């Protein structure tokens, strides 16, 4: 029956070939440093999302040798939760972080094993100040880190996961194969200086100084945060954004997005290569080059093998489900569909989609596809109809 799931599982997965959700690394030689670009996700309570665009600078505060790198990025997986005994407006945070995009120190030393963090964080958000105190601890050699933070001047007056990447990347994991890539510890003790710009969309913007060094053997990061231009009604100052992860897969999920890898994996041997993610884009109507076909797959290949295995396909796709996606990447999926661009999904259209993606389908389970997503009744699928079918 519902194989709207089956398709849209690998829409989402294309989707999220196509996209750059990474953290971007590249040398900065004229500052001895590094530079960084990325896009963050913020799940809006109510639906929706609010993304967070940041431009990153890093500069050695020491005068001794440190590591420029190749481009590269690193993944990094996050869980936020709460302390319940924390009286306290207060967050815990669990993080995973692997360098990649890389294909197949001395300061490195300070990180073998377990070592402890402070953070602070002095902030102004459209006059609103606070100060966050966190601490806890990073094992760089599984890159993570585990922390707790308080807001100690009270409530806190933006929300919470807005001040997840300005509140230490010397704890990431650096693959073998990379080592010479890591700016970060090799800058250590003495450490450097972060700096940000994050610009929220539709919304104000943050400008953060941070100075990364160890005082004795603790990795001390100290921050300060001004924001201006925020709408004292938009998502960050009227508190509209998820705090809870949502990190749950309910295993048949799992089972799903076995369902969908099977859809590029068509020889069957738990790995998708150039060839075979090619194969099923040319199927949508596209035609990507084996150039884009390395990047795509570059953009989720953890290990640097060059091809998806099936673990980095259910990572890939387990953080797919966790954020939600923009009206534009939505409405580029349904323009997948709506090949004629006149806002509506014909089973026609469906038939020609699906029946691409090798779906021995004939003429009355599509109509049984659409009589599911046709809410209004006009036998065809519209924008908000679609939309209702990715979720
Ligand atoms: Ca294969
Ligand atoms: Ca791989
Ligand atoms: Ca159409
Ligand atoms: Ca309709």
């Amino acid at each position: 029956r519902r194989k709207w799931n089956k398709t849209g599982h690998a829409v989402r997965a294309i989707g999220r070939l196509s996209s750059l959700e990474n953290v971007y690394i590249k040398a900065d030689k004229q500052k001895n440093g590094i530079k960084a670009n990325f896009k963050i996700r913020h799940n809006i309570e109510d639906g929706g999302v609010q993304l967070a665009y940041h431009y990153q600078q890093n500069t050695p505060i020491g005068d001794g040798p440190v590591l420029l790198p190749d481009n590269h990025y690193l993944s990094v997986q996050s869980k936020l939760s709460k302390d319940p005994n924390e009286k306290r407006d207060h967050m815990v945070l669990l993080e995973f972080v692997t360098a990649a995009g890389i294909t197949l120190s001395k300061g490195e030393e300070l990180f073998t094993g377990v070592v402890p963090i402070l953070v602070e964080l002095d902030g102004d958000v459209n006059g609103h100040k606070f100060s966050v105190s966190g601490e806890g601890e990073g094992d760089a050699t599984y890159g993570k880190l585990t922390l707790k933070f308080i807001c100690t001047t009270g409530k806190l007056p933006v929300p919470w996961p807005t001040l997840v990447t300005t509140l230490v990347q010397c704890f990431s994991r650096y693959p073998d194969h990379m080592k010479q890539h890591d700016f970060f510890k090799s800058a250590m003790p003495e450490g450097y200086i972060q700096e940000r710009t994050i610009f929220f969309k539709d919304d104000g913007n943050y400008k953060t100084r941070a100075e990364v060094k160890f005082e004795g053997d603790t990795l001390v990061n100290r921050i300060e945060l001004k924001g201006i231009d925020f709408k004292e009604d938009g998502n960050i100052l009227g508190h509209k954004l998820e705090y809870n992860t949502r990190d749950q897969l309910t295993e048949e999920q799992i089972a799903e997005f076995k369902e969908a890898f099977s859809l590029f994996d068509k020889d069957g041997d738990g790995t998708i290569t150039t060839k075979e993610l090619g194969t099923v884009m040319r199927s949508l109507g596209q035609n990507p080059t084996e150039a884009e076909l390395q990047d795509m797959i570059n953009e989720v290949d953890a290990d640097g093998d060059g091809t998806i295995d099936f673990p980095e396909f259910l990572t890939m796709m387990a953080r797919k489900m966790k954020y939600t996606d923009s009206e534009e990447e939505i409405r580029e999926a349904f323009r997948v569909f709506d090949k004629d661009g006149n806002g509506y999904i014909s089973a026609a259209e469906l038939r020609h989609v699906m029946t691409n993606l090798g779906e021995k389908l004939t003429d009355e389970e599509v109509d049984e596809m659409i009589r599911e997503a046709d809410i209004d009744g006009d036998g065809q699928v519209n924008y908000e109809e679609f939309v209702q079918m990715m979720t």
